[PDB]
């Protein structure tokens, strides 16, 4: 059922703000954040040391996007390659409540325990959710469980994460957040039934597919 994160425990998480906070995303270094490619949206501010989105508490740092990149492969039909960089117009002052995430050098295993957090704003969807941040524990999901929940949909580049059981929602991700496992980026909140319906997986864009498309990204812009 998850639970109240607590104020900056959750150092990488970042909110994408255009007027109003409309995606989540992973801090990865100084200047740098993953999100989700269906988060992309002109004028980006991120906004770092968040906790209730709706109040100036004292550690937040705003700062404007400089650029974003989408996947050149993302497809906006089928989700496949949901994966998108955006750089930061300055370097965000890195402390313990604002602090890069880690990118995997393996790829996760289903059985792995990951954290799951965000304000649980799906872009676009119109529906309700907190003003501060949510987390959730949840398992990621074998290949065989995650395709037949969603036949014809899973690519090698997602995995599912979540409960098939327990008859509650997890809508605590945004679109775009994280999903960190033994400290590592491995998903971005991508799409699923896992909030609209009980009993159901999340699908999360597989990070460590994209760890070199990432680390050459970032050495050139
Ligand atoms: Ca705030």
């Amino acid at each position: 059922g998850g639970y109240t994160c607590g104020a900056n425990t959750v150092p990488y998480q970042v909110s994408l703000n255009s007027g109003y906070h409309f995606c989540g995303g992973s801090l990865i270094n100084s200047q740098w954040v993953v999100s989700a490619a269906h988060c992309y949206e002109s004028g980006i501010q991120v906004r770092l040391g968040e906790d209730n989105i709706n109040v100036v508490e004292g550690n937040e740092q705003f700062i404007s996007a400089s650029k974003s990149i989408v996947h050149p492969s993302y497809n906006s039909n089928t989700l496949n390659n949901d994966i998108m960089l955006i750089k930061l117009k300055s370097a965000a002052s890195l402390n313990s409540r604002v602090a890069s995430i880690s990118l995997p050098t393996s790829c996760a295993s289903a059985g792995t325990q990951c954290l799951i957090s965000g304000w649980g704003h799906t872009k676009s969807s119109g529906t309700s959710h907190p003003d501060v941040l949510k987390c959730l524990k949840a398992p990621i999901l074998s290949d065989s469980s995650c395709k037949s929940a969603y036949p014809g949909q899973i690519t090698s580049n997602m995995f599912c994460a979540g409960y098939l059981e327990g008859g509650k929602k997890s809508c605590q991700g945004d679109s775009g957040g994280p999903v960190v496992c033994s400290g590592k980026l491995q998903g971005i909140v991508s799409w699923g039934s896992g909030c609209a319906q009980k009993n159901k997986p999340g699908v999360y864009t597989k990070v460590c597919n994209y760890v070199s498309w990432i680390k050459q990204t970032i050495a050139s812009n």
